[PDB]
């Protein structure tokens, strides 16, 4: 029983978003890993009062000081990070990560969680810091409106996301997949890779399901990992990762919350319902 | 999707305790719930060092009110609690669990988490307050050194429990699970309800495993209340927990951590691999 996975991110005692998405997946396709919190509140940003706090910088120093002392990470080979509330964590997970990846091979995901719709969700200290976070990543997941925060470009199509994306491989960041940009009534996905020598860029277009919804790009975030880790390639997990979350969004109703603990039984989902278009 | 249950406990960042058993457990179930944390640590207490904070008052308050503004525990039907490391967040839950029960029928287990072989893991403080959270619980769920802590007597054999329960239930606390009672190489757990007329109590012997294990008495009241929920007869619910047990400790190696994750597909087990042996109520006749 090693821990495989690290991941650092919001949590929410009612609902799904983070670090909470983050454990119903990962424990559904049981794999082990450590879900080091960065808020403690009621509820998603979403409601009109959000209770709780956002960890505080010494306890996470403890947290992660322990982890390293008892060797509790020292087996990691993939890690996450999402949502922070404070540029302080922001900061110190860069010592973490460099520390992480300094002995061996660690695959980093970062999920840059800065807002939605044009709009600014998190505390405005942590978009810089976000900006020199996702120069560690070995893959970045924003949406349109976080590509646009990261490059300071607006991002309202698929060639201005091409024109983002470039700014960030020019920083080192070999692939991002941008997980929506609005094209129509459809929704656009597009993973771009610094080596288009050996990696075709490629886009998949989803038809829109009417509503704004919540921990949608966490749970994609996930689902994708996690057949990152069972040896799926990128091309296929991000299609199963879409297509298991059509199911889950199909199967909600209203939008506050999506329907993940009743649709636990088909996260494993190996259905490839669309077509990857090669750019 | 409404929450259905509530629970109250503690979170390690790393392997399995409190409310992460509690997320694992109910997530396994598709019970729908609300896991309200009372510490953010790194690991559990059985390592050399034990990283992270318990959770302030002021921050337990506010995530309550949050949950009760935005209307996301109106429809919750269970309530549990488990690890607190102080006071002050037992008599602030004491408030809470009384109003969550006066609008509807709740069902509240408490499983006190106070120590194990006769030494305490809390404070003094959280003791006393303990014993005024029992009293508005449905059923507990403590060891034997949590019963004695409890009432104050030794519990070192059934007839012993079955006297310390008597002092629970004169309190109105109508069930008692004792979870575990040493008896030779074997662990004793005794039901013990307040009501013998209409329940039968009863015990079940089990075989013990080598090793001191940490987060089990955790598994074993989430994977019950599960059954409980499902509309299972107490008895049943018991048996097929325990059973459970048996099975993720079977496939355990170490003592430090319980492998629930590998074991989440036998959660849901059906196995009533125990007898139920129903006992004569007076602690005379026994032990
Ligand atoms: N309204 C919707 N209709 C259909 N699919 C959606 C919808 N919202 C989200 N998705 C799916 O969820 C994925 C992630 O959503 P997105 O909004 O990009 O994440 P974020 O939560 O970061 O804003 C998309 O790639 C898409 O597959
Ligand atoms: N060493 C062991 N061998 C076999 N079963 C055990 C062992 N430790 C715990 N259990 C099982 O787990 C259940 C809960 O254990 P217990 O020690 O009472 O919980 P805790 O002390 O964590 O509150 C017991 O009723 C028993 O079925
Ligand atoms: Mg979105
Ligand atoms: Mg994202
Ligand atoms: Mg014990
Ligand atoms: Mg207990």
């Amino acid at each position: 029983m090693t821990n495989k996975v690290l991941t650092i991110s919001s949590y929410v005692c009612s609902g799904f978003v983070g670090n909470r998405c983050g454990m119903i997946i990962l424990d559904s396709f049981q794999i082990q890993s450590i879900f080091v919190l960065t808020t403690h509140l009621a509820n998603h940003t979403g409601y009109p009062v959000v209770g709780g706090s956002g960890v505080l910088l010494n306890d996470f120093i403890s947290i992660m000081d322990s982890l390293e002392v008892n060797h509790l990470d020292k087996d990691i080979e993939f890690l996450v990070t999402g949502y922070f509330p404070s540029s302080d964590l922001v900061y110190e997970t860069i010592n973490r990560v460099k520390r992480i990846k300094d002995n061996k091979k660690v695959y980093f995901l970062c999920d840059p969680i800065l807002g939605d719709n044009g709009k600014m969700y998190t505390k405005s200290e942590v978009q810089d810091s976000m900006k020199e976070l996702i120069k560690y990543a070995d893959i970045i997941t924003p949406n349109a409106t976080e590509l646009s925060f990261l490059t300071g470009l607006e991002v309202n199509s698929v060639s201005e996301a091409i024109k983002a994306c470039h700014i960030l491989h020019e920083q080192g960041i070999p692939v991002i997949l941008v997980t929506s940009i609005k094209e129509g009534n459809d929704i656009i996905l597009l993973c771009s890779f610094k080596d288009t020598l050996n990696n075709k860029n490629f886009t998949i277009k989803i038809p829109r399901i009417e509503g704004d919804f919540t921990g949608v790009g966490d749970t994609l975030t996930y689902i994708l990992l996690s057949w990152i880790i069972k040896g799926i390639p990128l091309e296929h997990a991000v299609n199963r990762a879409i297509s298991t979350l059509q199911t889950i969004l199909r199967n909600t109703v209203g939008t506050a919350e999506i329907n993940i603990i009743n649709c636990i039984p088909y996260l494993k989902g190996t259905e490839e319902s669309f077509t990857i278009t090669y750019i």
